[PDB]
């Protein structure tokens, strides 16, 4: 019925997630042969919380970055919103974490560096994601790491920040997240948890969290920078850019800026579009510059991503 619309364009297949607001599935787009993940919303069942969609989307509109999960096609129909997503075949950051026990520091920063990268560019289209942690980061098959759910992003609870539970600085409280994201890619558990969630609250706010033997000086002090209950006292997002603990082994700042811009359209896909659909090549350029989000939208950027992964620009 709404999924009449959808199966023009994709094969669905395995759910391979299911959240409080969406679930999602592995799906194929017919027309490139692209894996992608299907985000699945009831307008009916969301009803309060549909602003969380509208939220993502738009914030995903404008985000384009190499750490960040792109959005391809929206599709709205009577009962469901579809949003059709980059599908990152290694899963989560927190089950990778699980069956490692604990990461090296070396892998630690070769991770972190990327979570840095995402959080910081996020920051400087002037949003705040919000929810960071490592159900939502996932690994891509180059095993690089891809931010995803932007439904509270602003222009769960073990992560967010002492200021944020108290209801007041979005920057900051993102920072605070990351050092929790350090602790348990270095430790394999939370620095604060409980069953109980006033008591987490409590330790939340007392700031007090046990430190391992296996952390490094240099870590701990990290940790310590990012973990501090007054948004005041912790490191701003600049000075973790080029941290010496985020330095050692690179010598150079956290990577932020998005090496994949949209500048102008690329040839290649227009061409092929033109093609495939024997179409005059300025009406496609003229329609693909529409940016809908529609399913010319999703067959150009898969298209892209094709190139991205130095594949050949073909549909099927
Ligand atoms: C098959 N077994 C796996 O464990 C597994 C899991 C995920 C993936 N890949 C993948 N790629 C892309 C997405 C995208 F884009 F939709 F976010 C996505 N989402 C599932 C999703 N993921 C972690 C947290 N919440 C999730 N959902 C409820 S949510 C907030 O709505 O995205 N999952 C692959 C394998
Ligand atoms: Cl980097
Ligand atoms: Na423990
Ligand atoms: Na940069």
């Amino acid at each position: 019925k709404d999924y009449d619309e959808l199966l023009k364009y994709y094969e669905l297949h395995e759910t391979i997630g299911t959240g409080g607001f969406a679930k999602v599935k592995l799906a194929c787009h017919i027309l490139t042969g692209e894996m992608v993940a299907i985000k699945i919303m009831d307008k009916n069942t969301l009803g309060s919380d549909l602003p969380r969609i509208k939220t993502e989307i738009e914030a995903l509109k404008n985000l384009r970055h190499q750490h960040i999960c792109q959005l391809y096609h929206v599709l709205e129909t009577a009962n469901k919103i579809f949003m059709v997503l980059e599908y990152c075949p290694g899963g989560e950051l927190f089950d990778y974490i699980i069956s490692q026990d604990r990461l090296s520091e070396e892998e630690t920063r070769v991770v972190f560096r990327q979570i840095v990268s995402a959080v910081a560019y996020v920051h400087s289209q002037g949003y705040a994601h919000r929810d960071l942690k490592p159900e939502n980061l996932l690994f891509d098959e180059y095993h690089k790491l891809k931010l995803i759910d932007f439904g509270l992003c602003a222009k769960s609870l073990a992560y967010a920040a002492p200021e944020l539970i108290q209801g007041k600085l979005g920057s900051e409280a993102d920072v605070w997240s990351m050092g929790i994201l350090l602790y348990v890619l270095m430790c394999g558990f939370l620095p604060f948890d409980d069953d109980n969630v006033m008591a987490l609250y409590k330790k939340i706010m007392r700031g007090k969290y046990d430190v391992p033997k296996w952390l490094s000086p240099s870590s701990i002090l990290l940790l310590q920078q990012m973990l501090q209950v007054d948004p005041k006292k912790r490191i701003s997002m600049k000075n973790l850019l080029n941290h010496p603990w985020i330095m050692q082994d690179y010598n150079y700042p956290v990577e932020w800026q998005s090496k994949n811009p949209f500048i102008h359209l690329d040839d290649d896909c227009v061409t092929e579009l033109s093609v495939h659909h024997r179409n005059n090549r300025q009406t496609m350029e003229d329609l693909i510059s529409l940016w809908q989000y529609d399913h010319l939208t999703a067959t150009y950027l898969l298209l892209l991503a094709k190139k991205a992964r130095g594949k050949p620009v073909r549909l099927r």
